[PDB]
């Protein structure tokens, strides 16, 4: 079947996100906060489901285990407009199946749901290594006072820890 | 006990961060491919281990199922030059209990490998959002031609996704 539950606080897109899904077929409910992702997790059988993190008041990465013993058939996928390697891993530990970036087209958010996706993008991810282009030297300074750490380097800076590393890539 | 094995082609690097280790008294050894990772992981037990991705001519992700079978105790991190959100999702199915970038120091490394770190981190990234200042014309542009598809347009701009994110907030 292809029930499709989209958790995200931010309702103008979730709408948009269910009627794209729904011209290819999908049968979409939508939840806004933390009671109604339970209320409707606990009510119906969902094939898929998308988790949105920074949930307005309410914790996304708090509902991934919940919904998890509720959908235990699901496949579920962390989509956010807050991206972090710490919360990939911790999503994953939760039993998240994959975890996307925001913005994401309707096509990329069914290829990451299916089975394998992630070792796919795993390979893909190791294959095309990212390097970005006076800030050098604020950025070794920074890096310095932080005894080389690039995770305080990057909270100070206010910079992803990707960003700060692809930057620092020869 | 305290026994460490380090994974890392680097073997530069990789004594640098031996030296640390022990002398915060761990007994390290090292292995610089998958062939020597195997041969130490079946032959003592560590309680610690550090795994590169980009190991050589080998994947330092492809030894991390292998390495909780053989060491099911052991605390396992990766820590690696070429960060990103997919390799992550995968560290952590394949077993891994924490993922760092470099460069990180002796501290975070350690940090990193306790029980629960994962958990704090997610929540310190969930506090602390990241966002970074015609370049944007150029990234609308590629957007816009890949169906809005950040995936898709990091790797055409060959930067992170996590950096497209934070130059793309409000
Ligand atoms: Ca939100
Ligand atoms: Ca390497």
């Amino acid at each position: 079947d292809k029930n499709f539950l989209v958790i995200d606080d931010n309702e103008v897109f979730a709408g948009t996100l269910a009627r794209g899904l729904e011209r290819r077929g999908y049968a979409v409910r939508q939840a806004h906060n933390k009671d109604e992702a339970l209320k409707l997790a606990g009510a119906e059988k969902f094939e898929f489901i998308t988790v949105d993190l920074h949930l307005g008041n309410d914790s996304g990465l708090s509902l991934i285990a919940p919904l998890c013993d509720l959908q235990p058939d699901a496949r579920i996928l962390v989509l956010t407009g807050y991206a972090s390697i710490a919360t990939a891993v911790q999503a994953v530990k939760d039993g998240a199946d994959n975890y996307l970036a925001k913005p994401a087209n309707v096509e990329s958010i069914l290829a990451a749901l299916q089975t394998n996706a992630s070792e796919v993008q795993a390979e893909e991810a190791l294959e095309n290594p990212v390097v970005l282009s006076l800030e050098w030297e604020h950025i070794q300074r920074v890096l310095a006072e932080n005894n080389n750490n690039i995770s305080a380097t990057a909270r100070a800076l206010n910079m992803h820890r990707r960003t700060l590393q692809r930057k620092l890539a020869k």
